[PDB]
């Protein structure tokens, strides 16, 4: 699911810096790279990881630190791979504890 920046607009996952056509202002240049508007680190340069072990690994979990791709917003809002990672880490876990507590629910319904 796309993640969305705090003005509720669905961000998009980049392999590459945008160009200023891509950026709602005109003068973002991510030339030199960008700064996470959340934990404000300075991701410089998108790097290729060859790992690749991803079979069934969702990609945006494995490797956080691996700068392999960021989420860009076109209003500028900007979010680095790893606090992507935690919103998916954190939705993730929100399902899982869902679609427990609703097949808990299930059984306590049909259980005497
Ligand atoms: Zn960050
Ligand atoms: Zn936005």
């Amino acid at each position: 699911d796309r993640i969305k920046c705090p003005k509720k607009h669905g961000m998009k996952l980049l392999r590459a810096f945008p160009k200023l056509n891509d950026t709602a202002g005109g003068t973002s240049d991510y030339g030199w790279g960008f700064w996470c508007d959340r934990c404000h680190k300075e991701v410089p340069a998108l790097i290729k990881s060859k790992k690749r072990i991803s079979k069934a690994q969702d990609e945006r979990t494995h490797a956080p630190e691996e700068n392999t791709f960021f989420y860009h917003c076109h209003c500028g809002y900007d979010l680095c791979k790893a606090c992507g990672a935690s919103i998916i880490h954190a939705s993730n876990t929100l399902k899982e504890n869902y679609s427990t507590e609703l097949k808990n629910l299930a059984a306590c319904f049909s259980t005497p």
